[PDB]
């Protein structure tokens, strides 16, 4: 099934129908209007950022034997693993670099939505997730509530609950315990039959769109396009 797409639910809709019950949710009409919708291009991103330094992730998938982090500068990142005929994939994953760079959180806004949780403002953390068409990040789930905004570029995402984690044979080191042993869009059903029939959402999120992934969701990303998302983790 694909997830449901509300415009501006209100706060008590989105904490009675979405957040209590851990149902997954693409909220419209709330981002489209952050300045980022219309000012992030790769031009201004490297006016804004280009010289400073971010940790990239080398590889298809974090979880490959070949995969490793290295260090940069935005403008090299673009250089190379964008605009150039990569090489390799490339991915500016996981990083505060709105804590680095604060003229850039300007241009976004911390959902109203996230005041619904028990924690404080100030302990929510800001995400980017830069990268080149291709990037995938491998099905896993995560301790807080996720609002993924998706700025430039689509995603193509599917969701498992976490009443289906056994079909998804987590992997059994306590280190990789989060993280799916399938790959999702061609699994061993050989090795992990459950997989087949587990059932799942699914989306394209495209500009200007949240979406919330329930914290332990279990969510699988892949980018369609030259993407810039960033996620807001709170509790
Ligand atoms: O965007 C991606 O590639 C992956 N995103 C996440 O896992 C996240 O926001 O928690
Ligand atoms: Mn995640």
């Amino acid at each position: 099934s694909t997830v449901p797409r509300l415009h501006r639910p209100s706060l008590q809709h989105f904490r009675e129908q979405f957040l209590v019950p851990g149902r997954p949710v693409i909220l419209k009409g709330v981002a489209d209007h952050w300045p980022a919708m219309q000012k992030w291009s790769l031009e201004y991103i490297q006016e804004i950022a280009g010289a400073r330094t971010v940790p990239v992730e080398v590889g298809s998938r974090y979880t490959d034997e070949e995969w490793s982090q290295t260090l940069m500068t935005v403008n090299e990142f673009i250089s190379k693993y964008i605009v150039n005929e990569p090489r390799d994939v490339g991915y500016l994953a996981q990083h505060q670099l709105f804590d680095q760079i604060p003229e850039l959180k300007q241009d976004i806004s911390i959902p109203d939505y996230c005041s619904l949780g028990d924690g404080e403002e100030e302990e929510i953390t800001i995400n980017a997730w830069f990268g080149p068409q291709g990037t995938i990040s491998p099905l896993h789930q995560d301790p807080q509530q996720n609002f993924l905004v998706q700025v430039m570029g689509r995603k193509y995402i599917r969701l498992y609950s976490p009443q289906e984690s056994g079909a998804l044979y987590p992997h059994d080191t306590h280190l990789l315990h989060n993280t799916s042993q399938v790959d999702v869009e061609n699994p061993d059903l050989e090795k992990f039959p459950k997989f087949a029939k587990a059932p799942f959402l699914s989306c394209i999120l495209s500009p200007g769109e949240i979406l919330f992934i329930p914290v332990k969701y279990w969510h699988y990303v892949r980018a369609l396009d030259l993407s810039f998302s960033v996620s807001f983790c709170w509790s």
